[PDB]
C-alpha cells in the first residue's frame, strides 16, 4: 500500500483492505479522506460504507473522537432504535483511520434537490420531525451534541420513490418510505470536552453561536427547527452569508433578539444603541425587505396540522437557548398526534 502527496490512501474500485473490504464504489469525499461502498466479505458481502481518513494529523485525530461517539451511541442503543447511523467495524490502516457504516440511501437534500426543491407533504414533514427529536433526544440525554444537523446529513433507510405526475416540467415525487437516520458524527462534542466556538453549517446556524455566547444541545434544536423549515417549503429559512445579514433575519422572521444576549455577546460591532445595525432601504435592505417576513406568513395551509407544526418550529426557534424546546418536550407536542401507529414506533 501507498499514500499520495495529499495523505490519501491511493486506492480504487476493486481493492481491497483487512482482506475483508471489497471496494466496490464511490460515495463522496471531501477534505477529510474519502467514502467508499464496500462489500463486507466477514459478513457475507453485505453492504458497507467505508469512511478512509487521510494520513494527516488534524484529520486522523478528529475521526478518533468521531469513534468514540459513534462507540457510545452503540453502547447506548442496543436494539438500534434512536436512529443513529451505526458503526460496524473502526481500524487504523496505516494511519488511516476508517470506520464502517450501514448503508444507506440519498440524503434528505439529494431527495429534495431530485424533486425539484418541491417541499415533502406535511405528513412527510411530521414523522421526519418525530424521528429527528427522538434521534437527537436521545443523543441529549447522553451528553452530546451533534452540531452540524442539515438535510445533507440526514439520510433515508430507502430513497425509493413514487411518482405522482410526470408531465411533458419536472416529476413530482414522493418518497416511499420516510424512515430516516441521523449521520455524520465528526463535529459531535459530549459536554465535558472542548466546544469549537464556531460549529454548525451557516443555514442552521442558532444566534448563541453567531454571537458566541456558548452552545449546548439547544444548538441542535434551532438546526432541526431551520430543517423543517427547509422540508416543509423546499428552501432554507436563512439565505445568507453573513452574520449581520442573518440576525436581521431572524429579527425579521422571529420577533426581537433578546436585550440580555446583545448586552452578552463580544460581537459589539454588529449593534448601536441595542439595535443591529441595518440599512434598509439599501440594496440588501430591499432583498431582506421582500423576502424575509415573519415566520407564520410562511404557512401553505390554515389547517390545524399546519398550526401545529408552526408552533413546533417557533418554539425551536427561541432566540434564547435556555428558553428553546427541549427535544424531549418537542415528543410531546399536539403536532405529533397526527402519527399512526406504525409511524409513532
Amino acid at each position: 500500500v501507498e499514500d499520495d502527496k495529499e495523505g490519501h490512501l491511493v486506492c480504487r474500485i476493486g481493492d481491497w483492505l483487512q482482506e475483508r473490504y471489497e471496494i466496490v464504489g464511490n460515495l463522496g469525499e471531501g477534505t477529510f479522506g474519502k467514502v467508499v461502498e464496500c462489500l463486507d466479505h466477514a459478513r457475507g458481502k453485505s453492504q458497507v460504507a467505508l469512511k478512509i481518513i487521510r494520513n494527516v494529523g488534524k484529520y486522523r485525530e478528529a475521526a478518533r473522537l468521531e469513534i468514540n461517539v459513534l462507540k457510545k451511541i452503540k453502547e447506548k442503543d442496543k436494539e438500534n432504535k434512536f436512529l443513529c447511523v451505526l458503526m460496524s467495524d473502526w481500524f487504523n490502516f496505516h494511519g488511516h483511520m476508517c470506520i464502517a457504516f450501514e448503508l444507506l440511501g440519498k440524503n434528505t437534500f439529494e431527495f429534495l434537490k431530485e424533486n425539484n426543491f418541491q417541499p415533502y407533504p406535511l405528513p412527510h414533514v411530521r414523522h421526519m420531525a418525530y424521528q429527528l427529536c427522538h434521534a437527537l433526544r436521545f443523543l441529549h440525554e447522553n451528553q452530546l451534541t451533534h452540531t452540524d444537523l442539515k438535510p445533507e446529513n440526514i439520510l433515508f433507510v430507502n430513497s425509493e420513490f413514487e411518482t405522482l405526475y410526470n408531465e411533458h416540467s419536472c416529476e413530482e415525487k414522493s418518497v416511499k418510505n420516510t424512515s430516516i437516520r441521523v449521520a455524520d458524527f465528526g463535529s459531535a462534542t459530549f459536554d465535558h470536552e472542548h466546544h469549537t466556538t464556531i460549529v454548525a453549517t451557516r443555514h442552521y446556524r442558532p444566534p448563541e453561536v453567531i454571537l458566541e455566547l456558548g452552545w449546548a444541545q439547544p444548538c441542535d434544536v434551532w438546526s432541526i427547527g431551520c430543517i423543517l423549515f427547509e422540508y416543509y417549503r423546499g428552501f432554507t429559512l436563512f439565505q445568507t452569508h453573513e452574520n449581520r445579514e442573518h440576525l436581521v433575519m431572524m429579527e425579521k422572521i422571529l420577533g426581537p433578539i433578546p436585550s440580555h444576549m446583545i448586552h452578552r455577546t463580544r460581537k459589539q460591532k454588529y449593534f448601536y444603541k441595542g439595535g443591529l445595525v441595518w440599512d434598509e432601504n439599501s440594496s440588501d435592505g430591499r432583498y431582506v425587505k421582500e423576502n424575509c417576513k415573519p415566520l407564520k406568513s410562511y404557512m401553505l395551509q390554515d389547517s390545524l396540522e399546519h398550526v401545529q407544526l408552526f408552533d413546533l418550529m417557533r418554539r425551536m426557534l427561541e432566540f434564547d437557548p435556555a428558553q428553546r424546546i427541549t427535544l424531549a418536550e418537542a415528543l410531546l407536542h399536539p403536532f405529533f398526534a397526527g402519527l399512526t401507529p406504525e409511524e409513532r414506533s
